């Protein structure tokens, strides 16, 4: 259980992270980096290396970096985010 969810409004400057990977780069959606000031980091909730799982509803398996970013900038006033920080407790 390392699963959270965050909800952003979009900023003049979009919601203030940035994602690399995706299917086309055989490789599944993280965040790279959170804007200074934005609402990605405003929120307290992300760090870098999270992966998403979900964007808007719609599960990100399997889905391309050109996907996710439509999505995300398609999406109107808010982004809703499902996300996995990759921690596990031993």
């Amino acid at each position: 259980m390392d699963f959270y969810t965050v909800e952003l409004e979009r900023g003049a400057k979009g919601f203030g992270f940035s994602l690399r990977g995706g299917r086309e780069y055989n490789m599944d959606l993280y965040v790279l980096r959170l804007a200074e000031d934005g609402p990605a980091e405003r929120s307290g909730k992300m760090r870098i290396g999270d992966e998403i799982l979900e964007i808007n509803g719609e599960t990100t398996k399997n889905m391309k970096h050109s996907r996710a970013i439509e999505l995300i900038k398609n999406g109107g006033r808010r982004v809703r985010l499902f996300l996995k920080r990759g921690e596990t407790s031993v």
